[PDB]
């Protein structure tokens, strides 16, 4: 149930993230190349530490087991928008967590960071991750055509958004 | 027209860019804040020197007028895409230059850089710029709702794109 | 009047800045020690170019005479507040310039930086700075008791503020 | 009671500071984003190591349990003024400890740092903390309108202060 | 069989890479001096950590025995071309493993890196490796005369290649 | 003719180099993007001075007009091979210069650097580069299928070579 | 006199200071060895740039004569004290300048810097300088026995001071 | 008895010094602020290592127990004077050591370092530490008025001196 | 017998080399001063790592015991010559290894590195190390007169050479 | 007897060197302040690591007890001259060891460093050390008046020397 | 002749050296590749600044002609030996300068540097240079077989030397 | 005479220094190799500014002609000794200058730096340097046998000295 908590990504967490980062089947849905030496990782972690344009979160339960990773990135502070990215680890999918976690990100985006808009990309051939975002109040503002090469072909993604005045009320 | 040339942006060009970069009715169109020390610009230009992820171009004519600037930014070499942007210096607009300028950018994109997709963002409330793009072959693929805060209001823009296939088989 | 504009602070402006920063009866109303090497200015200018939390502006008349300094400082992007501070050069005071430049500060804050609150500090013994701010919409939120030592004694300053919504719809 | 020591924050207090710097409830009262990786904290500590403009104090009891933090920040040596802030650890709340930590930081400010004015900022929605300050001699000098965005709303804050002659006479 | 994983080379694979980089017999087939102190390898690894122009893969089996190395080097993102090379460990030779490592690196090149052409260089004196490549779809495009000095004599090499449409159609 | 000489590439030659490196219909036959800041040239020149694996040469006529560029690159000292690449400035082509400068490349490679093999890459759609190399002794060792994207398409290049012994005793 | 001004020491002033710094009958009075490379002075000046613990001031008159130098050094912000020192260039002494100069230093000390105690060291054998100080309100608080080796002899000096209270209520 | 020895301050000694440095009741008599992170300490130790203008000594007995700290600072080599500072740790006061230690400092100053004058400051409200220095041949050359803010008020210190020609003979 | 192998000098090997480097009786025959701190060594090892003009080898047997050190230095790549240096450790002399090892160096020089000439220096009062080199196909091209001060006097060395075309065939 | 080895000073001899560098009695004979933190010694060692103008030797016996230090400093390679100094450890004094350490450093200077003159400086108040030097062949060439301040008085020193031809003939 | 002087090579001399360093029939004689950026030369000169193991000298006459260059390199201070090399600029040869120049080098070597043995390498096929050396007192000590690849052939050289004893007792 | 003064060594003095430092028959009596780049001078000057253990002085006549160099080196602040070394420019020797400048060395050492002993080294084959030192109070404390190689041989030098007390009361 609602035992799930969001926390700041830490150095101790990089092995878990290193694993997700090299998983082809997971990183495809973030349109990120599945190749990352732990060293390269450690370093880009060191980079993200002094960077106000991102916030990375590790998602845990009460055993303190790593359940997943929410990211808010490209925070832009004139326009007050950021890009949202979510992964739940293989052994923690299916359990109905995504709503909770996706909503905590929004709570974060809108009640703390005081952003106007969250947006995201997802593959049009993820027709059910799409149902999800829509259930959480996201809607499609874009159908981006052949945006990303994923698994041997150019694919379509939807861009989806939610604003602060919607989520608040 | 057939006399406009695109060349890599140089250090001797940074006063031209500074001015553009600090002008309110020009930066609005790129969604970029109109404020930049010549000292910030120069340093950014030196880190730009190092970036394979961008090509910033300056636009000249016959007798050396700097007419404008074209960029291909966020060039991604797996997905083979880049964002395109353009400026015609205030004193050079409304001469039918843009058309030729957008079309030099695509030919660069697609005949040298060998990209697959150029995309651009343009204000819904910039309907002249929208109609240019459409007449060069850009089609809308998204209606970004209230994406930018510009001149005191959150504003919608169109995402548009064109593919390498369509340009070469134009 | 309609002539007047703010632009980014440049390196060739530092002589004019330095002049003002060693002026006692000027520096006194910014609560600032009137002591600064041209060299400490240059380093501190190099420091604060990159500093996203600040914007410094020189004002120019139609003939590009340096008229004053407008600054928006401590800009926080979560709370969307920043502190405003201005100086008009001694030889340009008493012209009716003040409201125009305050208005430009607020324009930039609210239509470009998309801020929610702008605040300032003004000495309780500088009435007619206090009174110009009033006529631009600033209201007192606090009386800071004995806040700064200036000219041999601890003096009281007003904290005053204006919101985005009020500015943009009055 | 007199069983509370204040002392300089050391590297070994950082796990403790970190945990507090990621508690949203605690950090709310400080007008403060509840996100801080350990590495970022240790870089900030390494920095203020050399800021004569700031002092950070851990509170300890007799047995030397870590009760809290007290800070004097923005110390100004022309104007002789600094901002005071205090956290007590959730676990050590409500034992009538805070008045002692306050008179402690005041005594440091006035009897050692030879300061002239201490101010603080406290939520208008926290009339119990305001009460607290009033008992230790703090005088409201401002009511800042919508100064901070906290928890989805812009809120008001009391700025308050105390002077050296008042605390020492 | 499908029991072979490819993954990014990590710091803990370096003793293994080192041992291979000092085997003259193995390194002969790579046109390559068989001398490399560990420190020099770790400096080279530290370097390519940040070369988007190269990818290095260790091969693992189910039990996660280190079978070999596969590399895509000189990746060019205008021309969309890279050089392929493969080592299998002496101890894991001759178990019909190489065809799988090859189709593996091809699939990475073509399905993830979205490359256009892969080439390799193979000894004209190694008609068994050439055979190997031919079965996985590689076409001889050059016969380089006396290209490399190996073992006291200047020898010829086949340059061969495969294209994306061919591997994916 | 007998006038022509190669010498080390110098800093005061970079204007002439830069010119050539932003030339499209020149850069196309070196398989190289025609985009390069004067500043990226200068850094890359600073890079490659020390680089023992390369030698870059400017050619001069009897009057010290910059005639072209000769380069020997990837020089490996175990295998004793290097890649050769040349450019004659547009305003000096069609003079009969080509063989003299190829001959100088080979002279340097074989009598100074003591190389065993020199190879080049030439476009299969640049016949008369292919044919000049033949007359200097270069023979085809390979046909690289669809090797480079140039001018909107993947093109085939010839790999060609000449050995030390053949050069020095024919 | 009423025309002498104190300003922060600048880089353009370091030849004036160099000369003073190398003059035997001027440095004796500060107990400082008369030997300094312009190169040492400049570097010290750059580290001085960074020091909140000091204010070095230059003394001008109406028509830009550099008359001297005033320092407040070892400024301590808990104990709120600083050492004061002064020089009048040889050619400007005996004009009754010192008096005004010592009194600009104290007013700076006590009206801006908000210090509590200025102190100074002066040679027992400099009884003119002693009498100046006493007439500005400095009183002796110590007789330092043989503190400095100056001109071949260990020598006594007077420590003198004045407090903020006494200056403001002068 | 005269088992007490003076030695060079070392890195291993910094915990003992760290303790003395944060003791309000001890550092008041050196007019030094009682606040010092171990890190700041470590660093200023690293600084004092390449500094010919100071010598710091740890004072030990035969158990090798840390008994105290003598310092000679601002050694000035034209004028041949330095400032002397002494602390004996809390558990080692009362035992009559100060004379010994103060005299070893002088032996150091005058028989080794070849200084002409040692001077010191002490609070006029330390009327007995004053008797001490006087017993060791120090005399007052100054009564410095309101020099230091200590424990909530400006206080007077005496300056006291001894010369080489006196101590020798 | 021919169990002896040549390998790249490594960091783990520096204690063994440190020993040989400080041995007066060994280093005399290399005309190198017998004085070298392990630190200086470590550093000049770090130097030789990014240096294409040398190759240093540790010579081992099958116990993996360190038997000796072959060096090829001043590799010059226009002229295709290098200087050869050999030491067998004290407890491994007399066993008849030198021929093997000297020949592996040549194999290295001529079959791998593709050099035209190997040369060496040896003291004329080493009349038997000279017989050796001559047995391995080296001949004297020089008798260098009073070249080196060794053990209290200027001494003569022979320079000796072998070329690639000789050794090959 | 012949049971004394000289060798280069290593990092592990530093505790030993340090202890000697803080003995006032020992350091007196070297004209030398007896104060040196360990960190300062290790920085000085790290420095001279690269000074071809100096050589430092620990003395060891058979069992490898650390007997002392010997140094050749200020080696000048135009003039071929260096200064010699020797310490024996208090614990190893008076066993007729010093003559052997002296002829040892002379032999290094003359038979290895090919130097021309060695000099030393020895207290005029130490006629037993002077005796020592005279027996090993050192000739007084100066009587330096009040050259050093040691122990509260300015004292005289003998500068002495020996030449290469004299030591080797 | 008695008017030739040797002085340390300076930064103002590096164009003279550059030219020499890039000339084929001059570098052959030193066995050194004829190719060097002025930028490489300058940097080498700055690391040369630091080297006790070398002395590079420039050769002037009466009226400031730069006639040449002399080096003593690989100076070894235990073995007390150095390699000597020499160049006379093309336009200054065949004037009987060399003799005096070789003999200034030895006197430096042996009267100041206090070396024991100077040695040199010279091409067997440079028999004029061989005869110079022999007439100054150099005698052969080795016949280095095919040591250098020069002008397309591996070539033999003579190692020659002279000792301090023989020069001073000349 | 009374004209002559010593002042700190400055950067604009280095041409004059360099001149002297490459002079053989000058450098010989400082036991110093006459070889030094202007660039090694500049670095070594940058080195030794900060070096508290040395003071270098140029002497000037009444018209600011560089007359010579006076140095006090190895200044140790425990033992309070330093080594003295002087040069008068060749074109200013034989004027009777020597004692004045030695006297200035001692004045500075004893009345400013508060030294106890000043020593020098002088060649036993430079009598009249030996004799001028005598007349300034220097007495021999040692005869250094074969101390330096100079001009083809090992030569003997005198070590000579003068104490503070003797200088200051004779």
């Amino acid at each position: 149930n609602s035992q799930l908590t969001l926390r700041a990504l830490e150095r101790g967490d990089l092995r878990f993230i290193h694993n997700l980062n090299n998983n082809r089947n997971i990183m495809s849905y973030w349109f990120e190349e599945p190749y990352e030496s732990f060293d390269e990782l450690e370093e880009l972690y060191n980079k993200h530490i002094h960077d106000n344009a991102e916030r990375r979160f590790v998602v845990e339960d009460a055993q303190k087991n790593l359940i997943g990773l929410v990211e808010l990135i490209e925070i832009n502070y004139i326009h007050r928008s950021a890009e949202f990215q979510i992964i739940i680890a293989p052994e923690h999918q299916g359990k109905g967590f995504a709503r909770t976690l996706i909503n905590r990100a929004l709570d974060y985006s809108f009640t703390i960071l005081n952003l106007h808009k969250i947006y995201l990309h997802v593959a049009v051939e993820n027709p059910k991750a799409v149902h999800l975002y829509e259930e959480c109040g996201f809607v499609e503002e874009g159908h981006l055509v052949e945006e990303f090469f994923i698994n041997g072909r150019y694919q379509d993604v939807k861009r989806m958004y939610i604003l602060q005045s919607k989520y608040l009320n």
